[PDB]
DNA sequence: TGAAAGTACTTGAGCTTAGACA
């Protein structure tokens, strides 16, 4: 019964009841049975356990879409001794053990219920014959991918064991709901409830690195200020990661790093030994989605933005996972949002270069140009978050810079702009160059539409891309201007007839094209060869070739 | 009232990036 796995839930796991109406809606819904589930809430044992719970009436066994991609580790430890038959498998020596317990998943009905994979491994061949035996055994249920990085992915295949083997409904209990990646997990992706999470603990504050004289003792005495209690400070690159550390220790904050080409092993500890209060800070640039949310985060630092709003909320989401005040705060500056963008950029082109044109190829761009308009627009930090997910703006009270001094922010703000109105010259004029025109580019760049040459083109090596943006209606335009001056010789100097003509233009366009390198200058030389031409009819004599 | 050229010091920038093969 219902009532009897609400119960069980206690004599499994150990909790009575329910701790939020979310589980009440999203689990019960689960336990009916009636489409995808999509929610999100702070990562940490409620999303967890909006899964488990219908995984231990699974039916058989559950195929979860992927329990984020790596932690697994730390699930599958995590209730092996929680009166459950949970597995997980993919560390390589799992062969010692995996091989025969993938026998033990051919072998029906076994004695597990739960088993984790994630995109990483599963697309082997280990498991291609193995995944059509399991769904074709007796069953294959429920399909949970919890995080994001199903289309926030570097093969991830968003139709996964559903568009190729949907067997169950899915779950999808994820962290970061914003309404363009909701969209796409509704779709990409093939009960939904959200909590406006609010949070007026976060006292979300944002201070200007271009107005602070010295940022380092801003951000130690932020530190200080957020007593000993473990912190988080958010940087780009490792090499950041490495300084701000260094600086930070040397500026007396405990610090450390998470990546820096070290290792899990050489990290491993790094990790693990910051949830035990041996490690106070670490800092990381990407590499803390993971690895235990655990409770007493004091802080979570941005020395660099972050790439979007929703990537900036699920580094903040880090903290918070109690009652304690964490006013997590974000470093801005003009030099970094430039950086930022011309990266999005380099990577959105790499991107469209081996790709074509995709809603995320705007939608990066506009998403970190969201996160820009953030951390420069005027206002409640909590509306504006609402804001970018569409919930009830909260009137928020003591939860950020702009509810305390209705004029010490606008002044800031106003200095921002007062802080720099509009051998080494080449490079600083190269970047601004390159910048300033970006912001003419915009949002999404895409249109190439290479119309391919319609059914008579007159073009010796018509289909060629050797000159940028010369698309097909330009060269014949070219040519048609280039047969005009044809025909007027012809008439000023009295030969053969057009017919020839034809092919004289054709390979006169041809000549000009391979002599030219860009459109400008092709142009150029197209219509320097007319104006020769009208003044060889001018003087009289034939156009000899 | 102009007025000199090389060298020993400091300092302060400044950098894409996260999963699953040995």
């Amino acid at each position: 019964p219902e009532r009897r796995v609400r119960s069980t839930l206690k004599k499994v796991f150990g909790f009575d009841s329910f701790k939020t109406p979310l589980q009440e809606s999203a689990t019960m819904a689960v336990v009916k049975g009636n489409k995808d589930v999509f929610v999100c809430m702070p990562t940490g044992a409620g999303k967890s356990l909006c899964y488990q719970l219908p995984a231990l009436l699974a039916k058989g066994i559950t195929i979860v879409v992927s329990p984020l991609i790596a932690l697994i580790q730390d699930q599958v430890d995590h209730l092996l001794t929680l009166k459950v038959r949970v597995s997980s498998l993919n560390s390589k020596l799992s062969a010692q053990e995996r091989k025969e317990l993938l026998a033990d998943l051919e072998r029906e009905k076994p004695q597990t219920k739960i088993l984790y994979i994630t995109p990483e491994m599963a697309a082997s061949s280990s498991f291609q014959p193995t995944l059509n035996s399991l769904v074709s055994r007796h069953l294959l249920s429920y399909l949970v991918v919890a995080e994001a990085h199903c289309v926030s992915q570097w093969y991830l295949r968003l139709g996964a064991l559903r568009s190729r083997l949907g067997h169950a409904p899915c779950v999808a209990l994820t962290a970061t709901a914003t309404p363009q990646v909701q969209e796409d997990v509704f779709a990409a992706l093939h009960a939904i409830f959200k909590t406006p999470c609010f949070r007026a603990n976060l006292f979300y504050d944002v201070q200007f690195k271009e107005l602070i004289s010295d940022p380092y003792g801003n951000l130690k005495d932020f530190c200080l200020k957020a007593l000993g209690q473990c912190g988080i400070v958010y940087c780009r690159t490792r090499e950041a990661c490495e300084q701000l550390a260094i600086e930070l220790s040397c500026r007396g904050v405990n610090a450390k790093a998470y990546h820096a080409g070290l290792k899990a092993s050489e990290r491993t500890l790094v990790q693990n030994d910051w949830m035990e209060e041996k490690v106070p800070v670490i800092v990381a640039t990407i590499s803390f989605g993971m690895g235990v949310d655990k409770a007493n985060v004091r802080f979570v630092a941005h020395w660099n933005i972050a790439k979007s709003m929703a990537g900036y909320y699920q580094e903040s989401g880090r903290a918070g996972r109690d009652g304690k005040p964490s006013w997590c705060r974000l470093y801005y500056s003009r030099n970094d949002r430039d950086q930022v963008s011309f990266l999005i950029r380099k990577e959105v082109a790499k991107l469209q270069e081996k790709r074509g044109n995709k809603a995320s190829d705007k939608a990066t761009i506009m998403a970190f140009d969201a996160l820009v308009t953030f951390c420069e627009e005027l206002g409640c930090r909590h509306a504006a978050i609402a804001k970018y997910f569409g919930d009830a703006l909260p009137a928020c009270a003591k939860g950020c810079d702009h509810c305390q001094n209705p004029t010490a922010v606008r002044r800031r703000l106003e200095a921002l702009e007062r802080s720099s109105s509009w051998e080494a010259h080449k490079r600083e004029w190269n970047l601004f160059y390159q910048k300033q025109m970006q912001l003419r580019k915009g949002k999404d760049p895409k249109i190439e539409e290479f119309v391919p040459p319609d059914e008579n083109c007159p073009l010796k090596e018509a289909s060629s891309r050797r000159i940028p943006r010369l698309t097909v209606k330009a060269r014949e335009h070219c040519l048609r201007l280039l047969e005009e001056a044809l025909s007027s010789n012809r008439q000023s100097t009295r030969t053969a007839d057009e017919a020839d003509l034809r092919a004289k233009a054709v390979e006169l366009e041809h000549e000009t094209f391979r002599n030219a390198k860009v459109a400008n200058l092709y142009k150029a030389s197209v219509l320097k060869k007319v104006a020769d031409i009208h003044r060889a009819s001018k003087d009289g004599q034939p156009y000899d070739m």
